[PDB]
């Protein structure tokens, strides 16, 4: 009675351990892991990168006969049979300015490049910059890098590309950072006399806060700041460390593309677009790098913009990105207060040469910085390894049974003499 | 001598694995848990159910002789003796229509709901929609679905009810998602000429974004929007996945509600008001759900307020909600650019027929995207299952007497005899 | 042949048994955290502290002609040589006020100056409710920040009770319309370090077991909107040495009852003022002497900039284990709208353009009843290590801790 007592619980204690150690096994191959959260105090932060873009894409003084020739139809300001659209709202000096540069008469088309009219035709950041100051020290246009994006002719400070170190900060809080006054010179926007899908009717800029490892995309990441008020950016600092498969899902390799030095998900999706329009239409798009020819207006007009277009309908397949490992990202607070105050209004109008009512619908004045000095880490972590794996299977081997490998071998050692 | 210290051994060996053993026994039965944060990128996202509402609750130019008759008390528009406050600072033209229609001098009443009144009084998007944009393609009022909150009448975009299916953005980014442009109608707002509790003094919208397995609760869970400032609002979509007990405290339940079909927190929020509302008053307000007989003016004075505030207090402990396992939230940036630009602003004063004045206190645009294709995951994950627990009793159990659960009832057995 | 493949097999599964055990202690010697993240709904939660400041630091018809002639340098309206700023832009009332004021034929205390030169909350309050219900001026407590004369609802300060909100929601907050008076801003002709075109207030919501630090941690409020502040209250647990770095022990200075980061940073600055210059700025708390404006000038400021520059090192101020902050979104409305604006304009005896330059509405509320709680748990503890190893020294040789002191027998006997 005994040996029937005894070969139960033998046969129940190795079911369980049979269920229990399948469990640990099934568990080990989902690959898990949690997150470890942590904050990290520094004596010194690296100050970001900073592009920002007017969203006026070029100034209407600025353009010429030539231009209306070549890239009217796609700037808007003429139609499909190079004729001016509706005139509704039109002021009398702009519209004979326009007429008068539109007239195609016995005229000599001069050649045309899509980067040479972006270049010139732009905001000019020696015009828009009516102050910088960094660490309450000046800071001069020539810390602003020349960045060719959607929007146009923009902008990054501290870029800290070729060959220039990137700025610290040893200290936080509202003063310590970035600040600039910038006047939007919305006299300079194109008028809009006729309803179109391009007609926008936005004032301000646009401004995305990024590290010098990836390139701006300020179509995509960018936040709006309106004209008449400082806007206060409050920055913290995020280190990511993610998990490669198959763990997690991140780019392990380098990866590093033609374009860009350093990997980047952004990097990686205007590369993706920079191959299939480069494909596609034999032409490459303002924004983008490398050495390919840039699209003509024609080009833009029958190939460049429906080509993106199609393969962002089409399929994801083709432009798949994976993120890396390693990521640097700054989480931001906005806020606002008035400018100018009534006591500045008349300083700053005589100070520019501008009325107050300019004043106080064109000047904004940007303040970024870190909150304070420290960083956040946010790490994936592996929840369960080889080795602990092992020890829960032998800790759970051992109560139940008492066995071990050498056992089993033994077992094995009998049935092969059998 | 040996076994004297054996003895010591096998005695330090045994309550240390007793002390240890527990250890592990406690730490199992706290049922701890600990998060997995992780970032999924997608070729698509499930845009959300946007809904928003005027700031003002119904259209001055509206509201009829009948309605003042009514709810003339309730809307703040008559005093308790149904006559008009104080005119101090009250233009001729405003005041001379509100006079006129209090007169109540051989006026002959006629029925009134108060569903009926905020429909009829309440702003039509089909006025207050000067255009709308999905994606770049067009959008009509037609795709706003009408919703009654305590603001009055509200609209849902992409509210996916009635059959409608969810709308998918395939790019991210300030053109890509919903975008409206918005006449807030500040010529419609009800009079202020005397201070009143009710008495506000704001401009403008009131925005929810959320799921369109919730109802919207715009008075707690909206954010407001500005006249004259195009909004961004770039959102996060974050999927998040809790613990039942006794790990955490989420519905394990489906937990079916009368009202609603899918279970939310909100859902169960208005449904504790709306079932508290109809036991005590017998009756619902507008924007509770149900098919009880909405309240009367007078059944909003003297029994729906003080009933809701009581509850608020009295019976904290009465309206105790639980929240679901799965839960998808939608995180959210806002900035603002100015509009019109001077170069748009005659324009818009012409295209809609109004002064610039009007369009400057006027207008405003919406821009709901997302930042990105891809979703965030938070997730509630157990920290110690049966399974570790199992292993690592046996593994202490094996360093320190090398015994099993067949040692121990052999020692059983032993003691038997 | 059979006991060789044994010892073999004995020697490569101890191997294994060495490497998975050492692997386990090195991992147990990191000291790892991983973090639980939990959301806990709630009947109450208590309503943090409020603070805030006007951006101007101090009203233009409250200053005299003697803290003209002290602190006229510092306060940017006077020049070394007692002289006024350039002519350019000058309001002509303002222009002959002040050189009025600076006559300085025949003709203090730094927290006398900002104490009643400093913006009254009783004219700037226009309005207070507090869950529906009025408040009074006389619920904020003064506090003097880098910013001047500042003021902190629900401050909870002097044993008064912390307020507490049963119900979510824009309502059942804190609301406040201030008026920021405009008119009073100190006039800038001449470009000045204090000088700034802003108009507005800075408000920064805190728990009330730390100090305001309002200069860093503040965020700016324009007037002419509503503001909407969300918040989300977040309790965070973080571990001492070897886990993390928190300070274990409270620690917790003269100067402030609860030990908190800002309290540490700002005692710091206290104590190098102190150290350096003999006297401590407005912004300071204690017993100490305040500085004089000349003071101010040759020693107060450059030791400050010093100390941030110089030697970092100097103060480390470790973070506590357990602290509560408040996550906060903002969102605006219009005020006043086209049909209130009269009403104010007339209840307020001030014009509509004022009003529209003037006046801002600050609503501060919990977005739900439930806060969330971010702890550091410690992810092997010794229990577990004791666990694994018992586990795979079962398994690879099933061993234990009495069969190595048997060893130690058999190896002492031979
Ligand atoms: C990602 O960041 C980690 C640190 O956060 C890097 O790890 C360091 O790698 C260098 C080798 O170049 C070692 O000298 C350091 O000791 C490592 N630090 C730690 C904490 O392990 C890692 O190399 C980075 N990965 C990439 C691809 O850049
Ligand atoms: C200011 O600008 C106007 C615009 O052309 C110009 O005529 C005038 O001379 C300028 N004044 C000064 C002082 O430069
Ligand atoms: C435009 O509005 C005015 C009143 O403001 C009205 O008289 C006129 O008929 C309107 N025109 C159109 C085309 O609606
Ligand atoms: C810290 O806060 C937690 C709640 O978040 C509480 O349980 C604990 O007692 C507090 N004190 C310490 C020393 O952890
Ligand atoms: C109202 O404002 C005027 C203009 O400054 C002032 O003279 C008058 O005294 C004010 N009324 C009161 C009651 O303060
Ligand atoms: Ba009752
Ligand atoms: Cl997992
Ligand atoms: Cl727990
Ligand atoms: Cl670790």
């Amino acid at each position: 009675l005994k040996r029937v007592v005894w070969a139960l619980c033998f046969m129940g204690s190795l079911a369980l351990l049979a269920l229990v150690c399948t469990n640990r096994i099934q568990y080990y191959f989902l690959y898990p892991h949690v997150t470890k959260l942590d904050e990290v105090a520094a004596t010194r932060l690296t100050f970001p990168a900073v592009t920002f873009c007017n969203l006026n894409e070029f100034r209407f003084s600025r353009v010429t006969k030539n231009d209306l020739y070549h890239a009217g139809e796609l700037l808007a300001l003429l139609n499909n049979r190079y004729e001016i659209p509706d005139t509704q709202t039109a002021d009398e000096k702009q519209l004979e300015i326009l007429q008068d540069k539109a007239n195609f008469r016995n005229f000599k088309p001069k050649p045309f490049n899509m980067l040479e009219f972006y270049d010139r035709a732009g905001h000019d950041i020696r015009e828009m910059l009516l102050s910088c100051f960094f660490r309450g020290e000046q800071c001069s246009p020539e810390d602003f890098k020349v960045v060719f994006t959607r929007y146009g002719k923009c902008y990054t400070f501290n870029a800290g590309q070729d060959g220039k170190p990137r700025l610290i900060t040893m200290k936080g809080g509202t003063g310590n950072g970035l600040e600039i006054m910038l006047d939007i010179q919305q006299d300079e926007y194109l008028p809009v006399w006729g309803e179109t899908d391009e007609t926008s009717f936005e004032a301000g800029i646009k401004v995305q806060i990024h590290s010098q490892d990836e390139p701006p995309l300020i179509d995509q990441l960018g936040f709006g700041v309106a004209p008449g008020f400082q806007t206060f950016v409050s920055c913290q600092e995020q280190r990511l460390i993610y998990l490669p498969p198959p763990w997690g899902d991140c780019k392990a390799t380098t990866g590093d593309s033609e374009f860009y030095d350093t990997y980047s998900i952004t990097a990686c999706r205007i590369d993706c677009e920079t191959r299939y329009l480069v494909e596609n239409c034999n032409c490459r798009m303002v924004h983008m790098p490398g050495d390919a020819p840039y699209c003509t207006p024609e080009q833009y007009k029958e190939c460049a913009d429906p080509a993106l277009d199609f393969l962002v309908e089409k399929d994801n397949e083709y432009c798949v990105c994976e993120m890396p490992c390693n990521v640097t990202r700054y989480g931001k607070e906005l806020s606002m207060v008035k400018i100018p105050s009534k006591a500045s209004a008349k300083y700053l109008a005589k100070k520019y040469n501008k009325s107050e009512q300019y004043i106080g619908e064109n000047i904004l004045v940007l303040d970024i910085f870190f909150e304070a000095l420290n960083y956040e880490t946010i790490e994936q972590k592996k929840a369960y390894e080889v080795a602990g794996l092992l020890g829960d299977i032998g800790g759970q081997m051992g109560l139940f049974i008492g066995a071990s490998i050498l056992t089993v071998l033994e077992l094995f050692d009998y049935a092969y003499e059998v």
